[PDB]
């Protein structure tokens, strides 16, 4: 149909950016409806390499309009450095994207509580990435947050800017007897660069209501995933959002029911970047040989990431959460070359008791094993392969049977970072 | 169809609970999925009057199974008091009441905060309704937050507050200057209703998705109304929470796609309670009228509403963004009398433009002034009445007028604060 959403059902970095890019060849739109520079999107075409963090990964089309809708939480700092890096390799970004009054803005001091918090907890750190994506969703929330249109008046804007400033670092400097952030450099460098911003200011909302009443085929591509969501997520090791299928009307401004197919993007294994319940997750051989043989490194704070079996108990709360259409298994070619390969299909609870269900809370996960489901494995070769035909039967069965547990097809299947190394059975903007 | 969506098209306390009320007659759930005791519906079977806060409006219903979503924030002690108020009236509350693990808890430190920020606010305060919403909103985006699923393993939960409260103490005291809350009262306090709550728990998300399966009539019932959202309201002089249609998947883990229909909570004229925009806004006799006629006081601060005209550029943003369906259109009642009514169609902007739309953000309302549409008003009676054909014509016009404004049909029509007092066109479960 015409909005398709894009987001990741584990715990992000199942290859959001590379099928964003690769469906919004048929798209006016593209709006990121959440997170901020956390994200660490990756595109390859024709092996030239961009890896996005807070711009919309539409962004390499001159086709596209890409937006960053309000639920996004905005870096002046980091937008810059990410549309000047986008323009010196010939991308017009400011000419391509498009941008909400009401995006929060992430401040120096918003990195500074980051780490301050995080340092708190010493040895039970939630693991973030250092941006201040958290205390950002928090001033947000507190109504004390700067946003996007504070950055017109420009006067008012440094009257709320040094009242802010002057709360976060009393708490910095008393408490976490941390040393303040200075509030004359932020209002410096954010000014230096307010023009650019409000430039690209336009009422999201409404311009996916018209694009929608048209018939414009709009994508909205999600940062993190479904386990990371700040509601359903494994709390508290999760991020400040809501990563699930919601957060694209509350963070676009598109009446919800106008979400026309949910694409859920599924990395054929698990991976996971931070500290977390993680059932499946190897320490052995095929641990390393995982992220090994999937350069399974976070591509925005580039940490080493946990690597594990696909687990199907995890996935089947992304399928009802997100209101899944599809899935889009990626990452097949890394399986190659296993003699067998396992998906875990139900959780041995600490107790005895035996479920098809997740726990919610970190906490609640704290000692549950998984109950797998060998399945054979191939040494034949998936790289780049762009039809079933060249999958082997095994890899063709390893997937039937992920269709079997979740009850949702698997409708493109990728078998390389470059855009073209995939295979689309069923186009979500068709259906 | 299956799941309909009840909300607030404006800024709260256009009539939801009594409509929720109405139309649970034939559902078998109802799913409060966000926001907290700041809400008051009120509702009125047979002229006797129950006005709820934090438990869902179904809850006069045995036969409809009531959830509060992981959405909503908890207070554990308004919980227990609004439990036994209804108990004491023969309402087997804990009967049928189910609750979510992932509901943030509001303790006495979240209200001390509240306090605390509002006076800080000093002449700028949003006017908040004194429970800690707003500082309950921002532990939980902050990860440091107490969930209901804590309350299980409670050795443990006693570490994690006094860790909470340690932090939140030191600001009220050495910051604001105003006097901590003891952590033993909370930890007791909590621990004496603890198993209450844990009783209610269930996996709400899980429930919403087999409940639809089957093809269960699901209610979603909003507090507060769209121009409060978070996001999408006049910031800062709003709710902590999505209090639009996205609220209703993030806020119970419902799949954004299973929303079927819409409805939208419309007052007939526009009230308002707390600091913010509000252009229609009347300060003559005819705003004396409205509040007094239509018996204008919050249901929860006590505190008198700012009356206004019927604001259709405000409106029309509700239409678009929570993709209503149709709208009840309530009070019609309080108008009669009137000699004429006016709805405002179009704003005028500080610098001369006329507009359609509506700015985002307090600020950005900053001088605005509306451009009315004044139409007849009628001396006849519509109290009570039960058929378009009680209402006089003109009533019949001013409605109609208000349809070809929006485009969304009015569904329902109420006549009075009573469940019976109103009449069904068409009934969302039915469409
Ligand atoms: N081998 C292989 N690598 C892939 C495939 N899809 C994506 N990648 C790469 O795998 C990584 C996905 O990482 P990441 O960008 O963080 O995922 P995202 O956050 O969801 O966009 C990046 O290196 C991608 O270029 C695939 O199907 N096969
Ligand atoms: N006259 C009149 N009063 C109504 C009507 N519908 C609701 N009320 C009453 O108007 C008020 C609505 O207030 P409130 O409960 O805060 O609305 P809510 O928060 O959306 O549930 C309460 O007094 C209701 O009993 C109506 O159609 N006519
Ligand atoms: O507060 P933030 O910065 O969101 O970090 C909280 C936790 O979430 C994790 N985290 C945040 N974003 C991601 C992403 S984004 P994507 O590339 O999949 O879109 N991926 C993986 N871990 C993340 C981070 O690794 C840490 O475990
Ligand atoms: O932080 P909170 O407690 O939500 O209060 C913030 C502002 O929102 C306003 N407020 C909060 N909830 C409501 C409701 S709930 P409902 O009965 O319509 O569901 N209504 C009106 N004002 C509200 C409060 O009046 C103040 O203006
Ligand atoms: O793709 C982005 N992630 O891996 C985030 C991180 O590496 O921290
Ligand atoms: O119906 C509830 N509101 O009026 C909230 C309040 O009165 O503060
Ligand atoms: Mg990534
Ligand atoms: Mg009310």
């Amino acid at each position: 149909g015409n909005n398709v959403v894009v987001l990741g059902t584990q715990w992000g970095d199942e290859g959001k950016g590379k099928i964003v890019d690769l469906l919004t060849e048929r798209a006016k739109y593209v709006v990121r409806y959440q997170g901020g520079h956390n994200a660490g999107h990756t595109l390859v075409i024709n092996g030239e390499k961009t890896v996005l963090h807070l711009i919309p990964s539409g962004i390499l089309r001159e086709n596209v309009t890409s937006i960053i809708g309000n639920g996004v939480v905005l870096s002046p700092a980091a937008l810059m450095k990410e549309m000047k890096e986008l323009e010196d390799r010939g991308i017009p970004v400011r000419e391509r994207l498009l941008l909400s009054e009401a995006c929060p803005l992430i401040l120096d001091y918003h990195v500074a509580l980051d780490n301050a918090r995080e340092k708190a907890r010493g040895a039970k750190a939630i693991g973030t990435t250092g941006r201040g994506i958290g205390p950002a969703y928090e001033d947000k929330v507190a109504r004390r947050g700067l946003r996007v249109g504070d950055l017109f008046d420009k006067e008012t804007f440094a009257e709320k800017l040094k009242e802010v400033m002057e709360y976060h670092n009393f708490q910095l400097v008393n408490y976490y007897k941390a040393e303040a952030v200075d509030y004359q450099k932020v209002l410096d460098d954010t000014m230096a660069v307010a023009d650019i911003l409000t430039s690209m200011v336009v009422d999201v909302s409404d311009l996916l209501d018209q694009a929608r009443q048209r018939g414009d085929f709009v994508m909205f591509e999600g940062a993190q995933g479904t386990l990371l969501d700040i509601d359903h997520g494994t709390y508290p090791y999760v991020t400040s959002s809501n990563t699930t299928a919601g957060g694209v009307a509350t963070g676009s401004g598109l009446g919800p029911r106008y979400v026309d197919y949910v694409l859920g993007i599924l990395k054929a294994y698990s991976t996971r970047v931070g500290a977390g319940p993680f059932p499946t997750e190897l320490f052995d051989e095929t641990g390393e040989f995982l992220c090994k043989q999937g350069n399974e490194f976070g591509a925005t704070t580039g940490r080493r990431r946990r690597t594990g079996w696909l687990d199907t108990v995890a996935v089947r709360r992304a399928v009802q959460l997100n209101s899944l259409s599809g899935f889009c298994l990626t990452k097949l070619d890394v399986l190659d070359g296993l003699k067998e390969v396992k998906l875990c299909v139900a959780y041995r609870m600490p107790d005895g008791r035996e479920v098809t269900t997740t726990p919610l809370a970190a906490d609640d996960w704290k000692g549950v094993e998984p109950i797998y489901e060998t399945m054979p494995g191939w040494s034949e070769s998936t790289f780049g392969v762009k039809d079933r035909s060249g999958l082997p039967q095994a890899a063709l069965n390893y997937i039937k049977r992920i269709e079997e547990l979740t009850g949702v097809p698997i409708d493109i299947i990728s078998t390389g970072p470059d855009r073209t190394e995939t295979m689309i059975l069923r186009d979500p903007f068709d259906a």
